[PDB]
Order: structure tokens, then sequence, then C-alpha cells
């Protein structure tokens, strides 16, 4: 009783740490993900054309699944990315506390990026709490859309819902650690091994996200492969391998339908980021075996998981990527470099007016 | 200065009239449409498995572009379509005045279809004015989604908007004749050559649709190839060849963005009906020449158009379908039978739980 799924997409992964493109894309395939969008907050950061060119070739050499690379907004590169913009997955704005190179000091710098970045290309924003309203204002002033990363709070999701009710062009994603973990789990985690940005919400925050599922456009892991030597405080959790099992469990419990899952892990990611189809690509999952999330998942070099102990009822059994078996019951069979940059495909270009 | 578009999809076409699958799919390619969904209100109607099997083979022999065929809900076939349901584009309910075979006499028959039709498969409804609210109620009682055909009135679009604000699973399409024509054009058309269902709205209806573009999920021609010997009263207009030129004109005027158009003619149709991608398929359009819609478009056997006289600024220049040039500047180059039933493709199946 296996279910055939399409090639799933994770539009928010941090791959360059111990973790690398090869180790990260392996976790992706083990999670049923055939396409990933890597964030620009690496060392060095992807905030210029030379850095993007290098990262794109390192990924094409190490990635086991297909990918696109985000460009990062900085205090100095507004108006300079116009030539390479189309080659990136989009532009990422880090609006809360972050690294010096990706730190935007004023909302004026936000507006300058919204005005300079090509209007047809995606813009993504890490915006927590009131920052969600502020960035929506900037998007309105510039008359363009914006995608809100990892919505984690009732405050945020209800704000987006009000924006959508008024016809504003806003989309948003939600991560599994904000749908299946809460503050009560900070007692079984602590300040270390628990520090995430946005922080884990209250039970009311988790409940609000589930109640407003219709407002959620995409699911995305926000896979941040930090080791526990680091966490125990860099923010982020690993989640590429736990995402689909957790969500399939929710589908088996009647919390959401299979279509809801597929809309949010396939169709909506494609239409928001204009990511191309993957020919002869599919995932096969088994929903008849219940297991408990171990202390660490097999592939992610993070060597730990915040979902340890949770009972799940779904397993990725097989992943075929562009005609080749890429994953089978605990073994990745495509080598580092099988993955391709989807923005270099002819169908991976974002259509624009002349 | 040509713009490359993806394979566009028209999810609402009546092909079996003079018009046939070969003549209709030719108009589709001339309009930049590479995939169509044919409605079941033919003679005979597609309201049983044998009728569907026949229509599917006639289409596979005459269609020049790819297609899927809707099944039609009747007063007698509820609970009988379960075996062939997955092979259809979806289930079409004709809830207003229609033919005897597709006439549903009571809302109880609606509910029986909503309860029997597979829950994962699309259901589409022709519902005008208050019928839109009634069918949304039935969908809620059965805890499933519904797609509203050709929204034409401020009344309807605002009702759907309220449903969406409350998180109800409803999507809707809008036709070009309800965005670019109004009652004032019934003075240059008359009762004959003007009878359409839903009828042409007032200027306030047209304005309401444009103001609530964010509520519109899909565009669709509702191509009804009736001749003027018939109209001058079968309802419907031809529109496969005028759809894209009219919409591209609106994009050039700043009424909507190219992304808005592509969402509504490509991405959203794919995700609502789970229609598969078309490999090596694209359309090339030129937006630098202004022409006037003639008295009749070249390919549609309808031999007339309600948009006669309107000035447009877009032209389909080239259509490539699965690696072959299917249309070029006034000539269709793929023969009848090149088109395929997308539901028989492995990627064209709607995913479902075991
Ligand atoms: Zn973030
Ligand atoms: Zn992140
Ligand atoms: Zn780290
Ligand atoms: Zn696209
Ligand atoms: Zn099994
Ligand atoms: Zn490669
Ligand atoms: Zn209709
Ligand atoms: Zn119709
Ligand atoms: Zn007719
Ligand atoms: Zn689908
Ligand atoms: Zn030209
Ligand atoms: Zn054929």
């Amino acid at each position: 009783k296996l279910v055939r799924l399409p090639g799933l997409i994770d539009v928010h992964v941090h791959l360059r740490e111990m973790e690398d493109f090869a180790s990260g894309t392996a976790a992706a395939l083990a999670g049923g993900i055939t396409m990933v969008c890597a964030m620009p907050n690496t060392r060095p950061p992807i905030i210029d054309a030379p850095a993007l060119a290098l990262a794109q070739k390192l990924a094409e050499a190490g990635a086991r699944c297909d990918f696109a690379l985000f460009l990062g907004a900085s205090s100095e590169n507004a108006g300079t990315l116009g030539t390479v913009a189309g080659s990136a997955a989009g532009l990422k704005l880090y609006l809360n506390e972050t690294f010096s190179e990706l730190r935007l000091d004023s909302v004026v710098q936000w507006m300058e990026h919204f005005e300079t970045w090509p209007s047809h290309l995606p813009i993504v924003a890490h915006a927590e709490q009131q920052t969600v309203a502020a960035v929506l204002m900037v998007a309105q002033l510039t008359q363009r859309s914006v995608h809100i990363c990892h919505v984690a709070r009732k405050e945020e999701i209800l704000l987006i819902k009000a924006a959508k009710a008024r016809g504003l062009p806003v989309t948003c994603e939600v991560a599994p650690h904000h749908l299946f973990l809460s503050h009560d789990d900070l007692e079984r985690l602590g300040p270390g091994k628990g520090e995430v940005r946005p922080e884990l919400g209250s039970r009311q925050d988790v409940e609000a996200l589930w109640e407003n599922m219709a407002v959620i456009d995409c699911f995305a892991s926000d896979h941040a492969p930090h080791t526990l030597e680091e966490k125990c405080p860099p923010p982020g959790f690993p989640g590429l391998e736990t995402m689909l099992p957790l969500l399939l469990t929710a589908v088996s419990e009647g919390r959401l339908s299979l279509d809801d899952l597929l809309q949010r892990l396939h169709h909506n990611p494609r239409r928001i980021f204009h990511l191309p189809p993957q020919e002869d690509t599919y995932v096969e999952v088994d929903l008849e075996h219940e297991w408990t999330i171990p202390s660490h998942m097999p592939f992610s070099k993070a060597h730990w998981t915040p979902f340890e102990g949770q009972k799940v009822k779904g397993t990725v059994r097989r992943v075929v990527l562009r005609g080749e078996v890429a994953y089978i019951d605990g073994q990745v069979l495509v080598p580092p470099g099988y993955g391709q940059d989807v923005r270099k495909w002819p169908q991976g270009a974002v259509p624009q007016l002349p």
C-alpha cells in the first residue's frame, strides 16, 4: 500500500554549515525532497555575483538533488544584483537580528531593495512579529509581492490573513518545528538545544497555525544543520528528514488532507518561486508503519533532532529523480553532483516582459 | 521582443458542437493553449463510463493538443462513476437550467454526488447568483472543496471572497467575456448574438471582478462554439482565440501583471485539477503589434466573435507542444490526433491515500 507523490520541494534550507551540499541533499532525498532552495547566510555570504557563481558551482558538484540558490540582501548590494538576479532562486532579506554582512540597518534599505530587485522575481523575508507588518508596508509602498518565511506565531498568521482578506500579494511558509513543537517542549530541550528563530511558540501559537491552515501557502523545513556542540547559541533546527514523516502522520490523523500537503510541498512552491517541473521524478511513501523519531536521523550531519521521541506513521520508501533511483530504504544511490541548478533549465527561468 | 510563456491551460471548453475536437484544439493552439478540459454537455452527454470511453478515444484521435475530459453529473449516475472517476478531469455539476440529461432536480442530488464522487477528485459547478451560496453549503456539509465556474457578477465574487476569508476550500474561474464585455455591449449585440450563461453583467459587475482579481484563481474561456444561425437561444460565446490577446492587452495596460496572468492560466489550473506538466512545451507571444479583433477568428468554426471591434496589443507567434512546433503565425502544424489524454500519463493521476 504505497502512495506515489510528486517531487517535493523544500524552499528553505541552510546547507553550508559540518553539513555540506552532499550531506544536506542526502537528508533531503531521505525526506522525500527532490528540490531545495539554499539560503544565502553562509560563510562567505552570497551577497554578490562572484559569491553566487562560486556557490552555484560548488552546489552543482556536491548536490545530489536539484536546487536553486538565494541571493542575500546586504547594506551595500542594492542595485548591484540586476544582472545575476534571474539566476538566483530569489532575494532573501534578513530583517531581524542576524550576521553583520546580511544586517539591514534601516527600513530605507528594505525599500531600496524592493525598488531595485527585478519586480518579476521573488523576494523572501525573515520577519518576526511586528517586522511582518513592517515588510508588508514596504511591499505595498513598492507595489509588489513578498513571501514571509517561517510563520510561527498567532500574531503573524492572523496579520497575514488580514492582508490576504484585503487582496494584498503576500504568501507565507510554515516550518514543522512550529506545528509540532511548543514551549512545553522547551522543558525537554532547554535554552540550549531549543534556541530557534523564530522561537518556539506557545500552545496557542501552535493551535492558531493549525486553525489557519488555509492561510499557509507552503511548508518548509528551515533545515539549519547546527551541531549540539554549537546549540548547547546559533538559531535553527534540523528537519529535512523529519518533515515529511511528521506531516504524513498529521494526514493520517485527519489534521490535514493529502491534497493540503501536496499543495504546500509541491504546487504552491512551484507557483510562488516559478520553479520548473522535474521530469520522471516521484516519491513513494508507506503509511502503514509506526516508528519513533530517534535521537538523531541517519543522514543529517547535525547528529540530533528536536522531534526525538515523537511517534510517526510515515516513511519514505523510494525516491526517483529524473529517471534514476536516488533513495531506497535507508540508502542514497545518486552520487554528489547528480543535482542540477534548476534556474539554468529553460523552463526554470522566470517569465518577464521585454 | 518575444516573451516565452509556459504551456497555458484552458479548464473550460465545449468542443463537441460544427466544431469538433480537431477544429477546437486548433483554435486552442492559435490562442496559445496547449491543454484543454472538455465539458460533458455534448450529444450524447458524458454521464456514464461507456460515453466517457468513446469520447476519450474520439478526442485522442482528433485532438491536436493535450486534454482531459470531464464527467457530467446526472439525476441517475450518482454512485456509479467510482471506477472511471480518476480517468476524468473531474465531475461537472450543471446546477442552473440545462439539458434534461444533466438536470439535477433537487439539492439532495447535489449532496449525493458530493458524497459519492471520490473525495480527492475535482468537482466543478455551473452555479449562478444564489446557486453559488447553495453549492458552497453542500460542499461544507460534505466537508470537501468545490470549484465555481465562470464567476460573472459582483454578487458571486464577493460571496466567494467571504467564503475564502473564513477559510473555506473554494476556488473559482472567470471568463474573458465577463471581464471585457458588459450590458452596454448588448446594445451592439442584441438578444441574439449576446445570449450567454451567466449573462453579461453590468459595468459594476465587470468593475467588481477587476477589483477582486486576488479572489480569481483561474481564467478560462468557456469556449462555446455555437454558430450565429443558432444564437440569432443556446448560451455561450467562442473565445479560445481571443482569450490570450485580450488578457495580454490588459497586462500591457497595467491592469494585471504577467505573473497574475500566468498564475491564472498555468499554475493555478495545474494545482486545482492536478493536471500534469507538459515537457518541452511553451508559447511565444509578441506584444508590440496592435490589431482589431475581426468579425470572426480564423480557426473556430463558430465563424463569429463577440469581441469584434476591440483593439488588442498581443499576438500568439509560436506554440511548441512536447517538442514539435504546433502553431506558427496563422498555421497549425500538428495533425489531428497529436493530442493526448493527460489523465493516462503517470504524472496525470491525482494522488490519493491507499
Ligand atoms: Zn529565517
Ligand atoms: Zn532560515
Ligand atoms: Zn552552525
Ligand atoms: Zn511559473
Ligand atoms: Zn510497509
Ligand atoms: Zn551536478
Ligand atoms: Zn457553465
Ligand atoms: Zn461551460
Ligand atoms: Zn450550438
Ligand atoms: Zn497535483
Ligand atoms: Zn512583432
Ligand atoms: Zn492522440
